[PDB]
């Protein structure tokens, strides 16, 4: 009997260090229902222990596991059935990439793995995708035909935040839900914590705030630095919420582990929202009139390359976002699966998926798109091309490397949602006002016209959010 | 047998004018199961046929009766122990009204009546009394003694405003939605014309607004007046909302009769929200900067007359809330409980209490209290007195005449939330913005100042709310 030939559709990895104890002991009276195999992991510490599993075992095997409080994860593997019918569907969505992605692809690859995160998310890119078409269509024809391009941003960023708020995300979610199937990673008083980040993330923010100031002074005073600023930057907030963020999800302690890391990206959040987007704001709206308020010679590239060096921060987390066989005479197919599992582990890509990392890059550059569309009006189409080769790479490393996190069978968006509607209110103001100052510039309205507008955008754009909101809930 | 002998726990009132179909014979054929007694009804075209059921002997009659579908109204009348009981509630009730009105009174008549929306209006009643009592003490303080009283203000209209809508609310609706036992109510696109409401309540909401002030001159120009133009304005909004809104709510033509009477009384609350409120705000923002606006001789009278005039008028929609026996020889309780019918049937008072105007003049006297306390601190005290008495006397119309909605056994709040919520930000921000205009007043700074600040306040008041309802949620 070899490791391929007994076809694993459930792995099961435990500590190796209890030797002495030999948990091992442990998997093999309870194997005498089901066969299973054991051969040694990657490292001194771990060992591989296939087991076939079906719907009539599913029960007692996970409940003496959890009992026994000592695995370090489990992992459901992917047979050569399931992993040829995957090969198959990234094949079929290989072909003609240009084509929107259909929601049959959808649907065939949300029952294959009855993953419920992978579901989730992937209808969020086909959706944007879709989206996306129309509105960057519109900007193609502004700028080659050439008040109206603000109107469509406005209409279109709020029927796009109300159609995937209420008609598209519950139907997703009552579908994820209804499978709801065996979840690995939930297996094996917050008034005051969460209070008292906001005050230090407004300290550090503003120091990185002007930091970047400080920094973009230099390469003027001097290439070489623009990349060590894009790079520093991104390790100075991985080092602050290192020393800061986990302390405080720590000493808060609460019980479920699930809100615990949604928690921890919503404190991650708020440090890149501040470093990422009111540097923006500042800079867009005192470009030109800091000019007529006698500055301190003044040069175009105080916004240029500002824009440049906040840009391409962005472009870099989309950057990094993408003996033992000899002993056991392991067979080139067998050796293959050991890899596989090894690379789970171990390999970084072969982690699972984090959604809220994934949600995070598509919802920071839908805020870019909508509160800089006004004064680039080709950036849609830019959009668009990045989305649809991030569809594609996102797709295959979420169905062939990806660690799996839902069984086949049954064994017994949140914090985005809410950013999403925030952005898009935010986009909302900020693209009238700029089309209210920048369309006869320098400025030729006093501040208290500015501030009074944005505010009447602000609550006339909350008001027909509502509106879209009530009529999709009727259906 | 006689009326009271048969001790009915149902009534059943059916249309006598097909006399020559003569139902009874359906009403009595279907009666082979439980006794029922027939009688004739106050006019000449009904009858009452009260009949005595129980839990065994609960879906098949109701069932018959729909399919009849000729039967006026159903009447889930109170025998002689249930109404001992609600008189001996009452009686505890009347006694040392002083105190405030405790839980197990509530739970108690909740017990009694199984009636939802009974339950659900004392509910919010005891527990605006409960809150009223330390803002009054708080406003009595201020005035004997002598920012504070502002901030305190401020702090408890929103507190209260999240405490009731997600601490109480949800229990309270648990606990209805628990019994949801038969309702005879129930028993027996749509942006279209909503959308369309709006630009004629608008239309009309500026005719009775300057009809106001116009008719307000008359009596400076000239007693009978005041009462002359007190009644001919409600009059003017009743027949406007009639020959309006129930044309609107017919061509709406939604398919349930709830949510019908509910779109009616959103109609009917935005004319007298428009032509209560505006014109109060718009009177205590102009009265001192007209002065030095130079208008066309200024008096007291202009802002104290305006504000007794819109005063008294909500005081008079609570003064409005506030040979047949000698042929059947009805005995004395035989003909007191048919005359109990007769008034259920034909009394207003006798009428099921609405829920959408009770809640309504309640949430009228809150968005007055939040919105006028700063300049008037002894109104929290006269705002309890009235609440103390219109508790007493509500609670003794639900418990002893109104027409009970629900049986004593199981046979198989919504805008006005909204409203309170909007009451509460609407009233957070006037009180802000009165205090920081009146506390050195005639203005001392620009209306570009003012208007910021009191945005300002708006969003300020908004996440403390938004605050208060995550803690709250969290529990």
């Amino acid at each position: 009997q070899t490791i391929t030939s007994l076809d694993p559709n459930c792995v099961i990895v435990f500590n190796k260090t209890s030797s002495a104890n030999e948990k091992s002991l442990n998997v093999e009276f309870k194997r005498l229902n089901i066969h299973s195999i054991i051969e040694p992991g990657h490292d001194l510490q771990t060992s591989y222990a296939f087991i076939r599993i079906h719907q009539d075992n599913a029960k007692p095997l996970f409940s003496f596991l959890q009992n026994l409080d000592f695995i370090e994860s489990i992992i459901p593997y992917h047979d050569t059935e399931l992993s040829d019918d995957l090969h198959k569907l990234i094949s079929i969505s290989k072909s003609k990439i240009l084509e929107a992605p259909k929601q049959y692809e959808l649907y065939n690859l949300s029952n294959l793995t009855n993953n419920p995160k992978q579901s989730l998310y992937f209808a969020f890119l086909q959706n944007y995708i879709k989206w996306l078409i129309p509105f960057s269509f519109f900007g193609l024809s502004i700028r080659f035909l050439s008040s109206t391009y603000s109107l469509f941003a406005i209409l279109w960023t709020l029927s796009f935040t109300a159609f995937w708020l209420y008609k598209y995300e519950p139907f997703w979610s009552d579908r994820l839900s209804k499978y709801s199937s065996f979840s690995t990673i939930e297996f094996l008083v917050i008034m005051l914590k969460k209070c008292c980040f906001i005050p230090v993330a407004l300290l550090f923010g503003a120091i990185l705030l002007s930091f970047q100031l400080y920094c973009f002074a230099l390469e003027i005073f001097i290439f070489l630095p623009t990349i060590l600023i894009c790079t520093f930057t991104p390790v100075l907030t991985v080092i602050y919420n290192k020393y800061f963020v986990e302390p405080m999800t720590k000493w808060e302690n609460h019980s479920s582990v699930v809100n615990a890391k949604k928690s921890k990206e919503a404190k991650n959040f708020v440090i890149i929202f501040l470093s990422s987007y009111v540097p923006l704001l500042i800079t867009l709206f005192l470009y030109l009139p800091m000019g007529h308020l006698l500055t301190a010679i003044i040069d175009t590239k105080r916004y240029e390359d500002q824009f440049f060096y906040f840009i391409v921060i962005n472009q870099l987390i989309q950057f990094s976002m993408e003996s033992e066989i000899g002993k056991a005479q392991l067979s080139s197919s067998d050796m293959k699966i050991w890899s596989k599992v090894k690379s789970y582990q171990t390999d970084p890509w072969g982690a699972t998926f984090d959604l809220d990392a994934n949600f995070k890059k598509l919802l920071l550059q839908f805020g870019y798109l909508v509160m800089f569309s006004t004064i680039w009006p080709l950036a849609p189409f830019i959009c668009l091309i990045v989305n649809l080769i991030v569809y594609q790479v996102d797709l295959r490393k979420a169905v062939l490397y990806s660690k799996p996190e839902y069984f086949p069978f049954p064994i017994y968006v949140g914090l985005w949602n809410s950013v999403l509607v925030m952005f898009s209110i935010l986009g909302c103001v900020i693209t009238a006002t700029l089309t209210y100052m920048y369309q006869s510039c320098p400025i030729n309205h006093s501040w208290i016209n500015i501030v009074l507008y944005a505010v009447f955008i602000e609550h006339v754009s909350v008001a027909i959010f509502f509106l879209f909101s009530s009529i999709l809930k009727s259906s």
